[PDB]
């Protein structure tokens, strides 16, 4: 079981990524009580990173299954991979 | 060994979290020298975040062990016990 | 295989940090395309975190081998080694 949290503005917000079992679930906070959130990918490994632009908050999510890291985004439409690619 | 690392302001401040075995503890810098802060907990896997607001810096280090995440809460007035749980 | 992921700026700037055996790699995007970055130390684990200071971008990224921790800074003009020791 491993995490990586991010948060973002003066609420804040923050989200909580768990691997665990082979998938990467979500936990989120916005101001009241915890929720579990949209993001579900395979990983056993994840590392997360998040920034603000005028309308919204963007943020990246690399899950990690074995050998290759997929990038997830959040950029206000739902969960789109990335181009991201390894070395 | 396993680390996590924050950072915050113009100087900057940077807090280092590593948990090794089942212990985290924390090595911090603030502008001279490094020293090992106050943050001791359980944990085999960390992660953390933070913000400035009101006046302070606000820290959340998320701590497993034994299956669990606890949230741990900096917030200018000692490590408190977060309302954060998992999924 | 393990990461860490850090972004700045408007663009953004995007670093992840993959350790993979014994060495970690860096990935970078500035707004185009993925490119393998300057970055290539040993370690089994990786953190990292940034700030801006008013004139440049500036990077930490904690580098572990086996019971030991070394900063790796990026100020503008190379990686360098930290201050930064353990417990
Ligand atoms: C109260 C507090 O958190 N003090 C730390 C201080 O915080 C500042 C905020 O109060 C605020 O004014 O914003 C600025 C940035 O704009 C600061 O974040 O920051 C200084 C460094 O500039 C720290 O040295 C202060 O650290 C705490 O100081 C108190 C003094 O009573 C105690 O010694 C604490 O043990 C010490 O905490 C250390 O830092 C905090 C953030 C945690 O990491 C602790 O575990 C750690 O020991
Ligand atoms: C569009 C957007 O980014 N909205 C943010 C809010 O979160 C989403 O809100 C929509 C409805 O507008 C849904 O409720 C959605 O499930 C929410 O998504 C959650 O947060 C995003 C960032 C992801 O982490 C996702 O997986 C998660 O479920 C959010 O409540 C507010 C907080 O201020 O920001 C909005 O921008
Ligand atoms: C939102 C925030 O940062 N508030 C800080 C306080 O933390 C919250 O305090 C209330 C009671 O007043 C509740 O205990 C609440 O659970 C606390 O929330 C904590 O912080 C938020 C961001 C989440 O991480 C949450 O899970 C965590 O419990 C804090 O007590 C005061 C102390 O001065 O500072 C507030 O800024
Ligand atoms: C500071 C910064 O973001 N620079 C970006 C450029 O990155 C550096 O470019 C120089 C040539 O001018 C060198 O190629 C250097 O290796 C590049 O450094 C890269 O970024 C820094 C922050 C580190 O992560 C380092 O390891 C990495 O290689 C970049 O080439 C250009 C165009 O993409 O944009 C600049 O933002
Ligand atoms: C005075 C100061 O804060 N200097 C920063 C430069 O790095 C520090 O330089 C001093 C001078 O003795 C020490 O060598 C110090 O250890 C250096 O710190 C480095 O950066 C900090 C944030 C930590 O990561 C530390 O472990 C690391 O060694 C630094 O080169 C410049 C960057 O342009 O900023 C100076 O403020
Ligand atoms: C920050 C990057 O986000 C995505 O890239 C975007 C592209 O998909 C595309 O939308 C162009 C404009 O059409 O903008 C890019 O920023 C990811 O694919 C990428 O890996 C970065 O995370």
């Amino acid at each position: 079981m491993q995490t990586a949290a991010i948060s973002w503005g003066t609420t804040p917000s923050i989200r909580v990524y768990t691997a665990n079992g082979n998938k990467i679930t979500e936990r989120c906070y916005d101001g009241s009580n915890w929720y579990t959130g949209a993001f579900n990918q395979a990983g056993d490994n994840v590392s997360a990173t998040c920034w603000l632009s005028g309308s919204a908050v963007h943020i990246r999510v690399y899950a990690t299954s074995g050998g290759s890291t997929t990038e997830w985004c959040w950029d206000g439409d739902g969960w789109t991979r990335g181009a991201y690619t390894g070395l």
